[PDB]
């Protein structure tokens, strides 16, 4: 289990989501379909040049699973995965610029609900969630689970856990009064309103 500190814009830009007075919360769901997307598109390109990118699984979805019992929204995909170097430094770096022109547009009269224009949209998780996992697993690394609790650290470790293939498990741990996002009617109506046009199929997931 690797520490690290967020770097500096992250941390408050983490701080700001979870403080800021701001009721419409549901754009963090469409916020991460929409990463999941992309993560989609980037393996099927990939697969046109390398063919054997798909040996890791041909299906190409999205899955949105609630679990009551452990308070937690899931979205998985069969995307391209992160390797060890997006989790820690890759993905902090290419956000560091997102989160100045994002904060400098809040000052200026926008509104978090245009979090994802910065590209700085998996931060909007903690609009609901307490505690973030993200699960891993891109073609040419092992499994990793990226954690964060915010509070300017994240952890890394190599998962252990069942294998997944390829893609990325994002493990909301939801906020004692963010319970409506488990159950099946607010997540329709979410991706409904927000994720209508996604280029890949969503199975919400019943318990
Ligand atoms: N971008 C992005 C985040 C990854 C997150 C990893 C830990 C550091 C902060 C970014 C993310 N959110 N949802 C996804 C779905 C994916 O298929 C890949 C990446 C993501």
């Amino acid at each position: 289990v690797e520490t690290f500190a967020f770097q500096a814009e992250i941390a408050q830009l983490m701080s700001l989501i979870i403080n800021t007075f701001y009721s419409n919360k549901e754009i963090f769901l469409r916020e991460l379909i929409s990463n999941s997307s992309d993560a989609l598109d980037k393996i099927r390109y990939e697969s046109l040049t390398d063919p054997s990118k798909l040996d890791s699984g041909k299906e190409l979805h999205i899955n949105l699973i609630p679990n009551k019992q452990d308070r937690t929204l899931t979205i998985v995909d069969t995307g391209i995965g992160m390797t060890k170097a997006d989790l820690i430094n890759n993905l902090g770096t290419i956000a560091k610029s997102g989160t100045k022109a994002f904060m400098e547009a809040l000052q200026a009269g926008a509104d978090i609900s245009m979090i994802g224009q910065f590209g700085v949209g998996f931060y909007s998780a903690y609009l609901v969630a307490e505690k973030v996992t993200v699960i891993t697993k891109h073609n040419d690394d092992e499994q990793y689970a990226w954690e964060s609790s915010a509070g300017g650290s994240f952890t890394v470790r190599t998962d252990t856990g069942e294998p997944m293939g390829r893609g990325t498990k994002v493990i909301l741990h939801l906020k004692e009064d963010q319970t409506e996002y488990l159950e099946e009617r607010r997540i329709k109506e979410i991706v409904k309103k927000h994720s209508q046009f996604i280029g890949y199929p969503i199975t919400l997931f019943v318990e």
